[PDB]
């Protein structure tokens, strides 16, 4: 049962985009860090303004006012760690950190709690179970705090712009530790991903319809004009909304997007890349149309956490995309992303730095179980079940949604929810295997939340409620009742 962990660290943060490496660079400073890698690592009064209307009426202005009077100091900080160049100069850092510790190709399973190894006290988060891909093998890592900083849970959706970094495990790890999460019914879409076999999450940007691209049905016609005067400079989500509308209607794989009518010069000039990139994959975008499919791009809700990251779990932090903080509401204004994981990247740390003292070393954690069940056949399940969960979600808890929609998620979730308990269980641990745990799992919150919100807001549209409640919050769910 108990044994001595393989790892040990003061901070351990799970995940290793912008939110994880910059507060790496804050805490490394003062504690010893590792971070876990899935794979290769205007004034303030106008922009809380902004920031309430793309909302959509239920941002936490408390929260708001948070990030918009601390936005300018902690881009100061990043620029002075040297600086998607900041990336660039984020992985460089962390990597050259002599208090970091960066593992790649590690998956965390799930988290430590006190409670169940009898330590005395309130629970607390003590360390993580940690799959090595390269060792295939389940590591235990001892850690005074953990910080969820994973990303989203757009992979939930059959399409998305980022596969590799929105599998949602932050938030069902939270979850399954007792968090709280928030507003998962607002999940934004991007309105013109690339339909291609090759594709590779390639992005069509909104900048070819601000030339004067059109919308194309499969037989050629325009179909924005139909449904908003604006055409295909509508709002983003009302692009999506139309497409989604003319791919499920008329049963087709993609619309498409079509600068052809312009000169191609003017093509050439204005998008070398995009011209550039679609020829190497078999399309001139100076004579034919591009096959486009929207694709679920960010998660604005996420687990509950407080001014300083904290979640409902003492030691436990949440920042960045896994987070709820209150900042987004219904919907996201562009920049904000990066401000909230730089302003609560920045209190966790405080908060963290502040609770070390207090926190006494584990020198035993429960050991993994030995989780040796092996059938090949059924190991082939995991992929097809995977592959479901993300078409009912794009049919069901998608664009545009509706109340009999939503139901028939609900059921096939918790059918998947109670085939993984009968089938799977103390299966060997396969990074397949916790994909569809976690997917399935945060899949139920999505609609749980969905379920909840009587109305349409920001990027929850529903035929059944197509107006707003008078007075409206967010959709938050406790694994406590
Ligand atoms: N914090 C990043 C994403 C993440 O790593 O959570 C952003 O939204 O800018």
């Amino acid at each position: 049962m108990m044994t001595t962990p393989e790892l040990s660290c003061d901070v351990l943060i799970i995940g290793s985009g912008a939110a994880g490496l910059s507060l790496a660079l804050r805490l490394a400073e003062k504690h010893k860090v590792i971070v876990l890698s899935k794979g290769p690592v205007d004034s303030i009064a106008s922009h809380v303004e902004d920031t309430l209307i793309a909302g959509a009426g239920i941002c936490d202005r408390h929260a708001v006012e948070f990030v918009a009077s601390n936005a300018r100091t902690c881009v100061q900080w990043l620029i002075d760690q040297g600086v998607k160049e900041v990336e660039t100069t984020l992985v460089s850092r962390a990597q050259n950190h002599p208090n970091i510790q960066v593992l790649e190709r590690s998956n965390a399973v799930d988290l430590i709690i006190s409670d169940k190894m009898g330590l005395p006290g309130p629970r607390r988060v003590v360390g993580a179970w940690i799959w090595n891909r390269n060792k295939e093998w389940v590591e235990t890592c001892h850690a005074k705090s953990v910080v969820l900083a994973t990303g989203g849970a757009s992979k939930v959706y059959q399409y998305t712009t980022n596969p590799d970094i929105s599998s949602g495990d932050g938030i069902a790890m939270a979850w399954r530790a007792g968090c709280r999460v928030a507003n998962l019914e607002f999940n934004q879409f991007h309105p013109t991903a690339l339909y291609h076999p090759q594709a590779r999450n390639f992005l069509l940007t909104e900048a070819l319809r601000g030339e004067g691209a059109y919308l194309k049905r499969p037989d050629g016609s325009r179909f924005m004009p139909d449904v908003d005067e604006r055409g295909e400079l509508a709002p983003r989500d009302i692009v999506a909304r139309a497409i989604d509308h003319e791919m499920k209607q008329l049963g087709a794989d993609c619309m498409f997007l079509d600068i052809s009518h312009k000169p191609d010069d003017f093509v050439r000039q204005h998008f070398p890349m995009i011209y550039a990139k679609l020829l190497d994959l078999g399309m001139d975008l100076t004579k034919e149309p591009i096959p486009v499919v929207p694709a679920a791009h960010y998660t604005c809700g996420g687990v509950v956490v407080d001014d300083y990251g904290r979640t409902d779990v003492d030691g436990l932090y949440a920042i960045g995309e896994v987070s709820y903080t209150g900042l987004h509401g219904a919907n996201r204004m562009a920049s904000n992303s990066l401000l909230e994981c730089l302003v609560y990247g920045w209190s966790a740390a405080m908060d963290i730095d502040r609770r070390m003292p207090s926190v006494h070393s584990v020198d035993a954690l429960p050991a993994w179980d030995e989780s040796r069940v092996e059938n090949a056949d059924e190991r082939v399940v995991i992929q097809h079940n995977w592959h479901e969960l993300r078409l009912l979600m794009w049919d069901y808890v998608g664009i545009v949604r509706t109340t009999k929609r939503l139901e028939r998620a609900l059921r096939r979730i918790t059918m998947l929810q109670q085939e993984i308990d009968e089938y799977y269980a103390n299966f060997r641990v396969s990074n397949n295997l916790l994909e569809l745990r976690n997917l399935v799992q945060v899949a139920e919150l999505i609609v749980r939340c969905a379920m909840m919100r009587k109305e349409s807001r920001g990027l929850h549209f529903t035929l059944d409620y197509p107006q707003q409640l008078a007075e409206s919050g967010p959709s938050i769910l406790s694994p406590l009742t």
